[PDB]
């Protein structure tokens, strides 16, 4: 009941501005520690009389000044009380300054601090990243503040609605460049006590959130170009990468995307520059720090001679995502983390608009169906999912915050925005967004603020909707999950219900909306688009959905809406007949839909599993990427359920049959692998045909990959494998080979100069079929001299995806949990095969054994794993015989 | 405290003779059950007045007669009390007849019973075995009584010291032959109620134990020959096997071995015939029933065109073993099961004398070192081992009895007899045994009775020993374990201590002998045998064991003694120098000894592990079977400890290097696999070279086995693989191949006509590297339509030996224990890889979870698994780095 034991800051104090001086030491001290020393003054306003200053502080040591950890001074004549004592409260991460009296309402004060922290290799706060240039160790001081680590670099009111201006000074070796959000204010000057160091002050930032600050000291090089909106773009990276031209693609796209967004939203980018910088050690994909956007090397750099088309797509989309955040996150910021989707849903959707602008021939916007809609529907069909906007009172700790950086906030966020754009029209949507951005510039928002501005646009344009934007969109935002819409084409009746993969699962989170949605329904009849419809009730009838004779209908054209569709068996049969007659008559995205929806419906007991399997029969003559990818994504579940069972042979036999003609088509079309297709989707289709053919035993594919890899081994400096094919050739050559192939690939990995090439090798090494080799590799993932800490969990996950790595990794996780934790994606990956009572009991015991240690940001993933495991046991029992028989009877 | 709740029969009643009539029904009844109906009268003597008749009865249903389950009558004027009531007490397996008064001391009585039981497919008591002749189902009624199942066929005083004569009548279909211990008494007559059945009475048996009775009804055929001692031998088997000539080898050897034993022990076989019969369904290897010896088909039948030399050796040794029992077990019988070694140790040793007689060119007696001494030293180095003669009061239940049919009773029994023969001389030994057999014919013995007769021979021959036979041999019989004898060749000092694989293990069983032995020590100096020595104390000094200059000594010539030997490092170094200079200077058995002892000493921390590994270096030029087999046996532990670890590659690389020249030698010597070596040991050496080369990655071996198997697949009716090579070619071709090879081998298995061929295929199928295939195969082992119940556990063990089958089988055992148990070798096999705290905790939880179900005859194996797992964790921690480095540095 003491304020310093509660996780949210009091509302009594609100900062105005800060100055911060930080000095990283890039050589270890006598104790072998890398440290930084700093000072700060924060000016703040008392909003309500209080005798305590509660401010965030994490892993900082204070130098005493005038008898206490801090000094408190008046501003504009205020006369603050004396300090009694200070304390550091570790759980809530506060410095608590107990005062001898109360501060005065609507008065200002300043607090000065002098402090020191570790420049750790922990990827959080002010931290160190390392690389080698030949035999010379290069050490970089860099930052990652989001969500709650700005407090690990200096004391601050570290919540996103506590916006302030920041005056940053970096003291650094004179040979190294200091970078921050803003440009330097005047020249750098020698430090008086030691002229081997420079003092670099930066101009004051705009009013902004603490989680967006960045401080970097390095000897990076850069390329640069003024963008057409007058903003300076620089791409910074290790000197060898810049000299090799690997920053050139980022330079080609960054300024043009930034200018595109500024124009599209009628809202200028207000800062003089936007630096993009690639770090050797970085936790997430990238981070949108305002003026100094940071990236993993693999998300920013690109080598036209060794990076794949998929890598190129990653670069432009991640850049577009980070640039989208300059508007959705930086200029306008979430009030609190519970509404994270206002940042992340927007950036995840808007990234495709930016990438499409930069690369108009690629057709990327379409991939959102796979990358966003279907990615998130897997978890959002669980009773243990969570709403897009969780109630703010439930999100308090750093672990609970971290947990929200998930498929819901990103991918469901993007999907619901895609749907909204569709029913408003994009022109009306962007009009409402321009108004939103203008109104809340330099401020913070909740979900209701967005609806108000979209409503203003709807009202201006006289768009008629069945109710207000707020009431439609609250259904998609405040309750978890999504509906299945079931059509009876005999009568034209539609109904909706909350779609649950397990009908038996226990939804315990109440919804004031009763898990009923207001649903925009598009549709086609025999390939022709019909009038749009709004389903407002649990059930309705309309002749739009009635058919007679040979006619079929499909709902959700191009899957713009966040919902699944079921039909009566007769309409499904007509759809299957269409797929056999001329599959091109159904839009490509809807061919993906038919497959993906039917597999999920089968899990939920809404269609027979043989109906979903029958929907894959036409794939033998499908050449498009997307329907194959949707099928392989759904069948991934079958592999997880069955790859340790009698069902697996027939399953592989079936996939071998379905993919062989496609594999042969590509063998011929590429002139025996000499060329790659012109169209991006065809390039992806080719990779999937190869991967699928090889995984399922097509002998020509096994011969091809082993032959190519052997040719590379014989000529290591002349890699004969096209970059697009490397991941799959490397993985399958390692799977088909033995110790000699593995060791070759490991040495290539250790000696890698490109992160893209290292990443492909690192995944490939997990493809060994030999248990002893997987165990040895597991031991390397934990050694930061061998595999970078940023990549440890990724590599462990690659091992667990291998059927032979399953028991290995699960036993390792159970055995080492305390050590791993104390010193989410992992839980999800290691548990997804579970389909037995034995495994369930292990998982329940794992929860019990580690309840005290806690599961931190993996807490919800554990609940979800328990729910899925229970569903899987029942699903396997119900389906194993029918599935075995189906694959056996259809694979010949 | 009621006698009927105690496991041992009272001493109040002792049977004299029995008549038993049994009638099996070889077609199912209306309820689908196969049943047998029977009657019995037992005549018994009251030794002490009692008002209860406690007699064994298991799974029998009684037909009421004169108002009770049985009728009690007087003999020779006795006048028994009326019966009050009877009860069946299931735990102790008794029929309990409560009387209205007491029986009279030294009077006789008769008890009549009429009963019915199931002719189950459970391999115990009177049971059914099944085979197909074309499409016609053949059903056989057959028996297995040992230890405690005679009571499952008729009520009896079912303990081995309750000897009696038996008068057996079988009522059977007129077309089927009835067989029992004795020959028929007069002609068979039609059953009056139904002339489709014959009534066959057999002559009275000698006085004998209930566990030796046999009753068989079949349409088997036979071959026959009168043996030179006038005894009729017949070999009986399914008609197709006999017609094919597959009983001919057994006929060649059986009579001659029987006559050899009768001559050797100066003790005639007293019965008119000895039938050998091979059953399609049979639990153990064979069973020595007096006059009607039963066998698995794979232990009796032999096909010169498809069976291997190893199979041939199995046939002659198992026949010799069963014939040895006619003297050691049947004529003279253990008093109680605690002294089982008096039957099984003798048969296990004497089998080699008989087999050597029949096949004098094979040199089999030598293999006892591998098959007996080293087989048992593994378990007898645990604190949880047990003495050869366990105290009788500890052995009470059928589970505790069953448990004693183990490596101690068989192999340690044989080893201690080998040692005894060596120090007495065989001539003195057999003189004492002839006296033993003469004195105790038709009676029962304990271990002390044997020593008394051996002493009589020693006394007659004036053999001088350091004490009596009893006092020497009690050290080897009444306490578990064996000594390590450590020699300091600097001073000629020897000492002994109880050898424990884990120095930290807790020996809780006290020994009145303080784990000190009296040890006969043979020795050689530079290849020349020295005078024998007796170590009587914990330590001694003698110049026999002192060396100077270049001389070396070795103790335990040809490993006649049941002990391990360690030396000072200097003598070990001279031994290693001898192995490098001219390994032929050390007797072949002692080359096996040097290897095997050093590996075990290394586990016990008595020598560095690198010393044991260094002792294998000379194997690169070793061509003899035995030292290689001893090395591979010891290295099996390294494989179990390391085949899921980084150590395994270097280990395989080392074995590949060591075996390649031998593999190439055989490739050349056999004219590229066209021929097999003439000498039996060389034939075994060839198989081991192939197995080892293929398991460890010799490319010429992988090519050879895959090529041969493919050639067979292309010509299924013309198998190109020599029988000696089939097990290893089949296993490695399956491991190297995929689903197509596996499926070919499975269909060959299902269609097999020879048990020998089926057995090789059944083992080979467990060699798949694909987890899904092993899981599918696991599901077949449990289906009695696919794999015979007699072979279920064997096949499961083959799966668990595969590194990929480890997690599979262990999880299966944990998950299905209650079901498996309620509806020992398995425990030992599934746990032998355990070397981690994680696995230990699983094992401890497994014990806890199933404590109530109990572990029956697997109880001691579980205690041993716990002890070994704890030792393994420590051993891996202590040795993994040094072993990794050694294999890496020595494999190049
Ligand atoms: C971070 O740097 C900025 C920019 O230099 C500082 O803002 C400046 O602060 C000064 C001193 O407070 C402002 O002048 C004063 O304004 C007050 C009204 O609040 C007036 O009563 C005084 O007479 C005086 O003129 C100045 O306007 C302001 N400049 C800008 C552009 O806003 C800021 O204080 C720095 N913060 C910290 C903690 O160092
Ligand atoms: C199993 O069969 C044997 C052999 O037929 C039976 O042994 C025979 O039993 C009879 C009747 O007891 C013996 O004759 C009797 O001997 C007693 C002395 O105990 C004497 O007082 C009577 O005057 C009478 O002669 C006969 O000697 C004996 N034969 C042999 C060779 O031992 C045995 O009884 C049968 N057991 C059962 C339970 O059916
Ligand atoms: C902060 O102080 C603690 C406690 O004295 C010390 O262990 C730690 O090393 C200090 N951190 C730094 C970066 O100096
Ligand atoms: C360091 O300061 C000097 C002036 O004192 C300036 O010329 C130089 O460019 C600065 N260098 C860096 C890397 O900040
Ligand atoms: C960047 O654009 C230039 C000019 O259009 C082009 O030549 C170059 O290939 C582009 N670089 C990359 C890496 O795509
Ligand atoms: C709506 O129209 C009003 C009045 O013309 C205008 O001022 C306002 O900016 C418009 N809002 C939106 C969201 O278009
Ligand atoms: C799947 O197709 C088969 C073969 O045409 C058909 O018999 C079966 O009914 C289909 N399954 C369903 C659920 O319609
Ligand atoms: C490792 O990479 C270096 C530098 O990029 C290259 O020169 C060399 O060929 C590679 N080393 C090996 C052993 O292949
Ligand atoms: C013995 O009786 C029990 C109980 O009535 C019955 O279940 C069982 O089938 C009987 N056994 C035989 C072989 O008839
Ligand atoms: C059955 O009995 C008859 C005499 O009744 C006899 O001739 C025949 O050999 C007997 N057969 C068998 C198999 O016991
Ligand atoms: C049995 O002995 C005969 C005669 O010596 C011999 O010809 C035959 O090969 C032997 N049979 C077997 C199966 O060894
Ligand atoms: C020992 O000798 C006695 C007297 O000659 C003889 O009767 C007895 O059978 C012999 N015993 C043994 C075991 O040789
Ligand atoms: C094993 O042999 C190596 C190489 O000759 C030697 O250095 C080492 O001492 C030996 N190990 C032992 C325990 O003697
Ligand atoms: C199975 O064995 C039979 C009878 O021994 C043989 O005739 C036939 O060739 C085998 N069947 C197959 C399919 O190989
Ligand atoms: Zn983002
Ligand atoms: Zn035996």
């Amino acid at each position: 009941s003491k304020a310093w034991n509660r996780y949210r800051l009091p509302n009594t104090l609100k900062p105005d501005s800060y100055r911060v001086t930080l000095r990283p030491y890039l050589t270890p001290n006598d104790r072998g520690l890398y440290v930084f020393k700093g000072s700060s003054t924060v000016r703040f306003t008392c909003k309500e009389a209080t005798d305590v200053i509660i401010i965030h502080s994490k892993k900082l040591n204070y130098t005493l000044s005038q008898g206490h950890r801090v000094v408190l001074r008046g501003v504009g004549g205020s006369q603050p009380p004396d300090i009694d004592k200070t304390e550091l409260v570790e759980p809530t991460e506060y410095l608590v300054v107990h005062l001898k009296g109360s501060l005065v309402k609507d008065s200002q004060y300043e607090m000065d601090s002098e402090f020191e922290g570790e420049l750790a290799d922990d990827l959080a706060g002010f931290y160190r990243s390392e690389y080698m240039e030949g035999n010379v160790r290069k050490v970089v001081a860099t930052t990652q503040m989001q969500a709650a680590d700005a407090r690990k670099s200096f004391p601050c009111f570290d919540e996103p609605a506590m916006k302030a201006e920041f005056n940053i000074t970096l003291i650094h070796p004179k040979d190294l460049t200091a970078l921050s959000n803003m440009l330097p204010k005047g020249p750098s000057t020698p430090l008086p006590e030691d002229p081997n160091w420079n003092v670099t002050e930066f101009h004051t930032t705009p009013k902004m959130s603490t989680y967006l600050l960045a401080f970097i000291v390095s000897e990076f090089d850069y390329v640069e170009k003024q963008a057409s909106n007058g903003v300076l773009i620089r791409i910074w990276a290790r000197p060898s990468a810049i000299a090799a031209g690997h920053g050139d693609y980022a330079l080609n796209v960054t300024g043009p995307i930034l200018n595109f967004f500024a124009g599209h939203y009628d809202t200028p980018y207000p800062l003089p520059k936007s630096d993009q910088i690639g770090l050797p050690d970085f936790n997430a994909g990238a981070m949108e720090n305002w003026g100094l956007v940071t990236y993993r090397e693999n998300s920013l750099l690109f080598d036209p001679l060794s990076s794949s088309s998929s890598n190129k797509e990653r670069v432009v989309t991640v850049i577009a995502h980070e640039l989208a955040h300059q508007w959705f996150g930086n200029l306008v910021t979430i009030e609190w983390w519970n509404d994270l989707w206002l940042n992340e849903g927007f950036a995840s959707y808007v990234e495709y608009l930016g990438a499409d602008y930069a690369e108009p021939t690629w057709n990327l916007k379409d991939l959102m169906v796979l990358n966003d809609v279907y990615r998130v529907m897997a978890v959002d069909a669980l009773a243990s999912s969570h709403p897009l906007s969780t109630p703010a009172s439930e999100i308090n700790t750093p672990a609970q915050i971290s947990e929200l950086f998930d498929a819901i906030s990103y991918s469901k966020g993007a999907s619901v925005l895609r749907m909204l754009s569709s029913f408003l029209s994009e022109d009306v949507f962007k009009q409402g967004l321009a108004s939103y951005l203008h109104t809340f510039a330099y401020q913070n928002t909740i979900y209701l603020n967005l609806w108000d501005h979209l409503q203003e646009a709807v009202n201006n344009r006289s768009i008629q909707l069945p109710t207000t934007v707020r009431d439609i969109m609250n259904r998609w935002t405040l309750q978890m999950g999504f509906p299945v819409i079931t059509v009876d084409t005999s009568t034209g009746t539609l109904s909706q219900e909350h779609f649950l993969l397990d009908p038996d699962s226990n939804v315990t989170r109440p919804s004031e909306f009763n898990y009923v949605w207001i649903v925009p329904i598009t549709s086609i009849r025999d390939g022709r688009q019909q009038q749009d419809y709004w389903l407002i009730d649990v059930r309705a009838q309309n002749d739009l959905f009635s058919t007679s004779g040979n006619e079929w209908v499909l709902l959700n054209l191009n899957v713009t809406g966040y919902y699944r569709v079921n039909y009566d068996e007769e309409n499904w049969r007509k759809i299957q007949t269409q797929l056999q007659r001329d599959h091109s008559a159904i839009p490509v995205i809807n061919r993906a839909q038919i497959i993906n929806d039917a597999f999920n419906l089968a899990s939920a007991h809404k269609v027979p599993v043989t109906l979903a399997l029958n929907n894959t029969l036409f794939l033998i003559e499908e050449r498009q990427y997307m329907p194959w990818e949707a099928a392989l994504s759904s069948l991934s579940y079958f592999k997880l359920m069955f790859d340790r069972s009698e069902v697996y042979g027939p399953m592989k036999n079936y996939l071998k049959k379905q993919v062989t003609p496609l594999f042969i088509h590509f063998r011929n079309n590429t002139n025996n692998w000499r060329e790659i297709p012109e169209n991006l989707m065809d390039q992806y289709s080719e990779v999937n045909a190869i991967s699928t053919a090889c995984s399922n035993g097509v002998p020509e594919c096994e011969e091809m990959v082993s032959g190519l890899f052997k040719q590379w081994m014989e000529n290591p400096n002349n890699n004969p494998i096209h970059p697009n094919l490397r991941s799959t050739v490397y993985c399958n050559a390692i799977a088909q080979g033995g110790e000699e192939e593995w060791d070759f690939a490991w040495e290539q990995f250790r000696n890698a100069t490109l992160v893209n090439e290292a990443d492909k090798l690192r995944a490939a090494l997990a493809c060994s079929k030999e248990l002893w080799i997987l165990n040895r590799y597991l031991s390397y993932t934990l050694n930061p001299d061998l595999i970078r800490k940023q990549d440890a969990t990724s590599t462990i996950i690659s091992i667990t995806n291998n059927v032979i790595g399953q028991g290995l990794v699960w036993d390792f996780v159970q055995s080492n949990w305390k050590k791993l934790f104390n010193d989410s994606n992992l839980i999800q990956a290691v548990t997804r095969r579970f389909s037995t009572e034995y495994e369930l009991q292990q998982l329940e015991q794992f929860k019990k054994d580690n309840e005290e240690t806690g599961f931190g940001s993996g807490t919800r993933a554990l609940e979800q794993a328990l729910e899925k495991t229970k569903a899987n046991i029942k699903w396997v029992k119900e389906n194993k015989e029918v599935v075995l028989q189906w694959f056996t009877e259809n694979s010949k």
